């Protein structure tokens, strides 16, 4: 079987996409947000602190026939960016697209952070990283993607963002009509749950190609590209006026300028961001200064490739006895 779902930005910069997706019976639609660099399905519900709810459709067990608390169980999970949530955990039925899994642990948020609060647009996250990285205890469960896989025609899913404008998540299935040329795979690492990869190089606007590797993560749940200083730094003195601020938190940039294109390697295969990918638009309502799409990793200790650089792809999560990485243009 098969599954395929729309996948929308919630603003006007692409900051995150949504996809709705059906939980319990009767049906619940919540618009979740599908991260790859996690691993647990979590949804704002009607056990979620009533104060921390702002405007987000909520899952509400007690009104699903399917739903069966799991019980003892809990989660508590925390992300890169300071975000964290928690609560207990439900089994029940999730759709998406079409596609139908029995028994999938919804872990429901009892408490979130303020970021995801003032987020009224995104009801949760559908992670589909690998199992390894899921936080329930006692029990550790397995990822949507996981427990369809077997039942899929084969076992990938592909992430085809869209540049201001929907997209679509696959299950199953590869659309021959959705890339142009040929699918570039790379190996991928597993040994820290990420669907981690290793680029050949990098270029600048039409400079030359510098071949160096790059370990990083494709993480559909990251907004920006986030690269060591190197080669962040030699992208940012192409741009007049570019600086880091402290104050800011990374590079700004005058929103006067225009922004070269930034080149990634796979395997011997070149992907080109264009530079208007790159801008985030000022970083105040009214300022003259723009916020740049790719920043440095140093602080994060890993190298992420984010919805910047992946929305200028097709790419193919092919999950495998042995995963793989497939990249094609557009
Ligand atoms: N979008 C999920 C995510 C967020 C942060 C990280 C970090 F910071 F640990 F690399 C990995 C994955």
């Amino acid at each position: 079987s098969t599954g395929s779902a729309t996948t929308t930005p919630i603003d006007s910069l692409d900051d995150a996409y949504i996809t709705p997706v059906q939980i319990g019976t009767p049906a619940q639609t919540l618009n979740l947000d599908f991260d790859t660099g996690s691993s647990d399905l979590w949804v704002f519900s009607s056990e979620t602190t009533a104060s921390e709810v702002d405007g987000q459709t909520i899952y509400t067990p007690s009104k699903s026939t399917t739903a069966k608390l799991l019980s003892g169980a809990t989660w508590s999970i925390s992300y890169g960016d300071g975000s964290s949530s928690s609560g207990d955990v439900y089994t029940d039925t999730v759709s998406v697209g079409g596609l139908t899994v029995t028994g999938q642990a919804v872990e429901s948020a009892k408490k979130v952070s303020s970021s995801f609060t003032e987020d009224s647009t995104i009801d949760g996250l559908l992670g589909l990283a690998f199992s390894t990285l899921n936080t329930v205890s006692p029990t550790q469960q397995k990822t949507f993607f996981d427990n369809a896989k077997a039942s899929l025609d084969s076992p990938v899913f592909t992430a085809d963002l869209g540049y201001h404008a929907p997209g679509t998540y696959n299950f199953g299935f590869i659309d021959t009509t959705a890339y142009t040329g040929s699918i570039t795979y790379t190996a991928v690492s597993t040994k820290q749950g990420f669907w981690e990869w290793t680029s050949t190089g990098y270029a600048v606007g039409s400079g030359t190609f510098k071949s160096t590797s790059i370990d990083g993560i494709a993480d559909t749940g990251t907004t920006l590209l986030y690269l060591p200083a190197t080669v962040v730094s030699a992208y940012w003195a192409q741009v007049s006026g570019a600086k880091s601020s402290s104050s800011v938190g990374g590079y700004v940039f005058p929103c006067s300028a225009t922004l070269p294109s930034f080149t990634f390697g796979v395997g011997s295969a070149r992907i080109v961001i264009p530079g208007d990918y790159i801008d985030f638009g000022p970083i105040s309502t009214g300022s003259s200064s723009c916020f740049g799409g790719i920043q440095s990793s140093a602080g994060i200790g890993i190298n992420i490739f984010g919805d910047v650089a992946l929305k200028a792809a097709f790419v193919v999560f092919n999950g495998a006895t042995t995963p793989t990485l497939g990249f094609a243009s557009k």
